[PDB]
RNA sequence: AUUGAAAGUUCUGUUUCGAAGAAAACCCGCCUCAGAUU
């Protein structure tokens, strides 16, 4: 086997744990697809957050 | 350079079509700004 560790360092992306108050929401929609014939639904998750993220790089 | 090193759960879809808060009803019946002054 043969390693070469990654030059960029990435970390998650969470929305920030400041105060005692968490602003982030996490909502339910609904959609519909329209036919002629029926016989044609879907939901989606939809956020809103105040996100933060650090990284490394070493161009050396 | 760490049971570490390499990894997108991603692509495609209308909550649409139609339906008058409308008809009836007096705010109204009586009252002085009046007597004195070059």
């Amino acid at each position: 086997p043969v390693r070469r560790t990654s030059r960029i360092k990435l970390g998650y992306m969470i929305p920030a744990l400041r105060g005692d108050e968490i602003p982030a929401q996490l909502e339910a929609q609904f959609h519909v697809r329209f036919s002629n014939k029926p016989v044609a639904i879907f939901n989606v998750e939809v956020s809103s957050a105040l996100y933060t993220f650090s990284f490394e790089l070493d161009e050396d």
